[PDB]
């Protein structure tokens, strides 16, 4: 609605703004996390080129251009050249063309020059500023040609944050796009000046003058893009307040997306400083420039500004449904035993790609002096390492049945219950935000895909942003009143909708109309169900890729761990004798026979496991759904039916479970096992005991999983019935025997 | 030559040292009314009787945004300050001896000239003002 100014309306699919999702390998998003980007140092001139155009984006403005003064300083460059070629940086100083550079030689050369260039750098900044000044350094005397690395070394910098920002991913759409066409992608050359450098015999005051004028041009480059951003920027800034209307015909394609878009509409509402700063240049402040084009309604054609700021917007931001997404969310809706016309649960199943196993790999160790980090040497793959690998189906199923023999009045007690601060189920189950029904996510448990931001719903209620986002995209208009929040409207017929007491007070309601300025309404009643989700959340490079690993070496603060296996005492029987103590130094399985009931202790060979005389290094996945995160989901909801009592499913959940995680390394030195005896079961109980206990130890020594949910489990398990304990346990020798 | 080479200069080149308004809705319309504050603006005195008139004037979105003009100083033989410098003396040699009807029409003239360049070139910012039809077109020469 556009009749002579701006007016309120409500479209009833409004879209949320959020990171078009890249598999680009350089960036991590709220929903998908990044640990480290691998890089590279070095090997020739072309990798060099590669990682510092990787440099060029992931780096920011202020470290880069920072960088790009340095280089158009001659005087810091001299004695960068000259330090770097053994001679002073005096105006009569020689250097040869046979001289050979290593990179080594650079970096030596560059941090002589910060450290008398008397300007003063966060560590931040001095580490970001030696790898871009050392990639530029590298391909100007590869050019010249001097460089003649030594080796290829491999460093790991971190991604692009946008694990905040969940709100604006517009200013970030911008400057990231900006820095596609940034100076230390291509580097470009003056050739008359560079054979000056090629002849030999070359005095250093050529070096220094030439890259001093190439970074005098980077610096002009910048110059622009710092002005082709804050015209951008200027061109955002007057989308609202026309969106708001302080500012005077025009419904144009992008403007239209934005103004049913929740997110531009709060940021937009009183005007934003980041995006009016750029109008201080122009006209200066915005205030006066809005002065202007009220004047004229009573330095025009702004259509192209709008054009400009869309480009990149669009290349980075795609809108989602409150259209898509209508994922990621399996959404089953699930309605009291008093059928209609009113739900109680409604169940949200987020899916991702998790790693079932890990691959180890025998390295060694290779000597730096910092304390600090590890160079390994990673060789050969020696094992894979596995985890617990137990469906996630099956729990939202015994969850599903419970909430549908869930009666109309016992279903409000929970929520009243839950909403005075129980959590029965964990944060599996909570109070539907601002609905009387509760919901049943995922995604509380995994990526933290949802987490409560408060300013999105009206009233009270804080809410998740992917459910917001998720229901909004269920609706087929948006009406936008300047200075609140946008209304929803679903329209769709005829009988597929419910009449409902759960729906928040500032609902209509009828039978294919919904006005509310909650979405999440629209799940309380309309029918509205997504079998399987739409989008798997993905992870590219999960784990560092130790591809390379034959020709190079690595360095790693955590991203890779190297095995600290405790090597058992060779003896037939000096084992035994440490063993029993119940307070020695190896792994070991430490349980206590339910079947009555003396301490068992037996000895945990990794060893035989990992391998004679290796020190597996393995890598730390960053997952997006992590064993500890989906046990823990797991071991909540099976305390969250032990009561309200369905002994039957949380006895029958606890044990799946528990297979999965006694399964894994059962079976894998008869006399050592004390106390025992040849009974079926006392040996059979083992057979868990040690599967799990041994899964431990391997987690313990290598970091696939906190070995406090282990346990987490073992107890929950020591609890279970005597009677399953041994059903299990049967299933585990049988399994073994093959 | 521009493109290849650098320039050093006295005075035949000068670089415009613009001061930027502040950006805000209406504390430019803060400052602007005090009749004392830092940006160049249009000061007039309705003759429609009559009060002050005070409105900011924008180079920042005239000269363009991040943008430092650099102007050649032009080395001319007539110059508009000893043109200028003309006809207002002989609109005041024709003010008397009396031609009215000749004095009053060239001084028309030569405002013509002055006003029509920059007119026009932010509504709520020109204050104090009502939707007159004229105070308006006023502003319109004032500002020019």
């Amino acid at each position: 609605d556009t009749a002579k100014g701006v007016i309120p309306f409500s479209t009833s699919g409004a879209t949320w703004a959020v990171p078009r999702l890249s598999e680009d390998g350089i960036t991590s998003h709220f929903l998908r996390r990044r640990g480290y980007v691998t890089m590279t140092q070095g090997g020739s001139r072309d990798q060099n080129a590669a990682v510092r155009k990787i440099l060029s984006l992931i780096i920011a403005y202020d470290i880069q251009t920072q960088a790009c003064f340095f280089i158009s300083n001659e005087e810091s460059m001299r004695i960068t050249m000259a330090e770097t070629m053994g001679v002073k940086d005096r105006p009569n100083a020689r250097t040869n063309s046979w001289a050979e550079v290593s990179d080594s030689d650079i970096n030596r050369g560059i941090a002589k020059a910060l450290k008398e260039g008397n300007l003063t750098l966060d560590e931040n900044q001095k580490d970001g500023f030696m790898k871009l000044v050392h990639a530029f350094v590298a391909d100007i005397l590869a050019q010249s040609g001097h460089y003649k690395p030594v080796t290829s070394v491999t460093y790991f910098s971190a991604p692009i944050d946008m694990e905040s920002d969940y709100l604006d991913p517009f200013s970030i759409a911008i400057i990231r796009d900006v820095l596609d066409d940034s100076p230390f992608s291509e580097l470009r050359y003056d050739a008359r000046a560079m054979s000056e450098l090629e002849d030999r015999d070359v005095p250093i005051t050529r070096f220094s003058r030439v890259m001093a004028q190439m970074g005098n041009a980077m610096v002009r480059n910048i110059m622009v893009l710092n002005e082709a951003a804050q015209r951008k920027l200027r061109g955002l800034a007057v989308v609202g307040e026309i969106v708001h209307g302080r500012v005077r015909y025009l419904n144009d394609s992008f403007i239209q997306t934005l103004r049913s878009n929740i997110n531009f509409h709060l940021l937009t509402r009183t005007t934003p400083e980041r995006w009016a700063q750029s109008w201080i240049q122009a006209f200066g402040s915005l205030k006066g420039w809005v002065d202007a084009i009220n004047g004229i309604a009573d330095l025009s054609d702004l259509t192209p500004l709008i054009r400009d700021a869309a480009t990149s917007v669009e290349k980075f931001v795609t809108f989602a449904p409150l259209s898509f997404y209508q994922g990621l969310g399996s959404v089953t809706q699930i309605r009291a035993l008093d059928s209609s016309t009113n739900l109680a649960a409604v169940i949200v199943r987020y899916a991702a790609k998790e790693i079932n196993l890990i691959p180890a790999y025998q390295s060694f160790q290779v000597p730096t002096v910092d304390v600090g980090v590890k160079k390994t040497a990673i060789m050969d793959q020696r094992l894979s390492l596995q985890l617990p690998e137990f469906s996630e189906d099956q729990f939202f199923g015994m969850l599903e049945q419970r909430m549908q023999n869930m009666s109309d009045s016992e279903v409000a007690e929970l929520v009243d219950r839950i909403a005075k601060g129980e959590t029965p189920f964990g944060d599996v189950v909570k109070q539907l935000p601002g609905t009387s029904t509760l919901l049943v996510t995922n995604g509380y448990y995994m990526g933290g895909l949802l987490t409560n931001e408060d300013k999105i719903i009206p009233g009270d209620a804080s809410v998740p942003a992917l459910l917001y986002m998720q229901a909004a995209s269920f609706a087929s208009s948006v009406r936008f009143p300047p200075g609140e929040y946008p209304v929803f409207h679903h329209e769709s017929s005829n009988g597929d909708v419910r009449l409902t007491d759960q729906v928040s007070a500032d609902a209509q309601l009828s039978h294919s109309a919904v006005e509310t300025a909650n979405p999440l309404n629209f799940l309380v009643a309309c029918n509205v169900s997504v079998h399987t989700p739409s989008i798997a959340i993905d992870i590219i490079e999960p784990m560092p890729d130790l591809t390379r690993r034959g020709t190079t070496e690595y360095v790693h603060k955590g991203e890779i761990k190297v095995a600290a296996i405790p090597s058992l005492p060779p003896k037939s029987a000096d084992r035994k004798a440490q063993v029993s103590r119940e307070t020695a130094k190896f792994e070991r399985v430490l349980y206590k026979a339910r079947k009555g009931g003396a301490q068992v202790a037996a000895p945990i060979d990794l060893e035989s496991l990992f391998g004679i005389a290796v020190n597996l290094a393995v890598p730390t996945v960053k997952h997006v759904y992590s064993p500890d995160s989906k046990t823990k989901l797991a071991l909540d909801i099976i305390k969250g039916l032990e009561s309200d009592g369905d002994k039957a499913a949380a006895t029958r959940l606890l044990m799946t479970l528990a297979r999965a995680y006694t399964g894994t390394y059962s079976s894998l030195d008869e006399i050592t096992g004390i106390a025992a005896q040849p009974s079926d079961v006392a040996m059979q109980e083992f057979a868990l005991q040690s599967g799990v206990q041994t899964l431990k130890a391997v987690a313990k020594h290598t970091g696939i999983m906190e070995v406090a949910t282990i346990e987490m489990v073992e107890e929950k398990v020591r609890s279970l019935d005597d009677n399953r304990f041994y059903e299990i346990a049967a299933e585990v020798v049988l399994r073994a025997l093959k």
